[PDB]
């Protein structure tokens, strides 16, 4: 069975970097797009940014279209590459985890889900991944770690228009998320199987885009985390 | 396998009412509650009252846990009572079906719910009913039928203070809704299964809350219909 593993980090922290350097380094492994150029475009709205500009308003609405498609891509089948290799591997850029516990989970703590949206989100979350438990199973992350500020300068560096309005203040939020819940195990999980599961952790504070020593040196780290699986 | 039938109806045509009956006459079916008094207090705040108030605001989030929660009622395992039976039946008080082509594709038609917002609830819905094909099937439908205003004064009859508001126009598109659906079969469905599916039409434009003659009426008309099933 492939070795499934997503990607998790903060806004800017460089994924879609992340992931080419992974790309071109180990092709048998199959990486499961992340939605983000449907959400800009519906097909026609952009999702993406109302739930920006009016969180209130359109947070509750974006974590449930956000879900279904996570939650779709990890029910999909294996291709037939991953298929046919001696030690598939199967990466998602971010989970139907992180879906609840760093955004919908930050977004209620700072207001913009209310308590009928929260307990309405999280009882649907519970439920399908109680039913689809036995398809959504993951064996570790990779935690694309850096401070808040470093992905804030990232996050400037590259336009996006829906991005251009984010305040320090709010990638610290989901900094702490992802600390309280990748490094600290300080977020209440609801889940038996996510309990225990490994956690790469790569310190990219340092501008790895271009240094290919320290690329060369994410990969090794990488290989030998999910060889170890 | 026992008989699965949902009753449908317009707003107060008096399917509470009919349940009753149906509960006196056939004790050994099994008739799965429909949550309204768990949309009026969500366990805090009036979800219910909310959706009606300002609908173009919580009808989305309204429709989202109402499917939810007729999904998860459909998927629910047969009680023990309905196991040893010689003729098992399971009736629903509305369906996962009618979530969608009465009241969803209503609000949507009425303004209630964005462009965004029903192609979102319209992706769930395929999705989940697809995945859980198997498992949410129906014999049959009960319609409950009666012109909207004799609904109109029946809803008025009851005090019921969410809908104190509720204007004939809204009954009527309601009605509309149901009669395209279960009787002229004009509205376009997404489910191979639902396709022809038996429906019986009760006509109850008579208060049949009172009179002895019509009750064992209908009561007939349905233990005909179920027993041909
Ligand atoms: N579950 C979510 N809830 C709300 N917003 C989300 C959620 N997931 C992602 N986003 C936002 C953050 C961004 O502004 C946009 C990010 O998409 P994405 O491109 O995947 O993020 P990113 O910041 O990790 O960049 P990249 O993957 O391109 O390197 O959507
Ligand atoms: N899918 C839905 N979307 C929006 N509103 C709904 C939906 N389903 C039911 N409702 C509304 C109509 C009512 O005002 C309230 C009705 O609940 P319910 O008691 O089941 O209706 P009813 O009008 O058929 O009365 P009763 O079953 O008590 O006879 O919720």
């Amino acid at each position: 069975g492939p070795r499934r593993l997503s990607i998790e980090g903060n806004i800017a922290v460089g994924k879609s970097t992340f992931v080419k350097l992974l790309t071109k380094t180990y092709p048998e492994w199959h990486v499961a797009t992340e939605p983000v150029a449907t959400w800009q475009n519906i097909q026609l709205g952009n999702l993406l940014d109302m739930m920006y500009r009016e969180p209130a308003r359109w947070s509750y609405t974006f974590q449930t279209f956000s879900f279904l498609s996570r939650l779709k891509v990890q029910l999909e089948p294996f291709p037939e590459k991953l298929l046919q290799a001696r030690k598939p591997v199967q990466i998602f850029e971010r989970s139907v985890y992180s879906d609840r516990y760093i955004f919908a989970k930050n977004l209620f703590e700072n207001g913009s889900l209310s308590d009928i949206e929260w307990h309405i989100y999280q009882d649907w979350h519970s439920f399908l991944l109680w039913e689809f438990a036995s398809r959504i199973t993951l064996h570790g992350f990779i935690y694309l770690q850096a401070s808040p500020q470093v992905c804030l300068k990232r996050l400037y560096q590259r336009a996006r228009e829906e991005e251009k309005g984010i305040e320090l203040a709010y990638l610290e939020q989901l900094h702490g998320q992802h600390e309280a819940w990748l490094i600290h195990k300080t977020t209440k999980l609801h889940f038996e199987a996510l309990m225990n599961i490994p956690v790469l952790v790569l310190d990219v504070n340092d501008d790895f885009s271009e240094e290919v020593t320290k690329q060369e040196d994410l990969m090794r780290e990488v290989n030998t985390f999910v060889k170890n699986l």
